[PDB]
């Protein structure tokens, strides 16, 4: 899968 992080 994909991740993304939206600190
Ligand atoms: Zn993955």
């Amino acid at each position: 899968g994909s991740n993304q992080n939206n600190f």
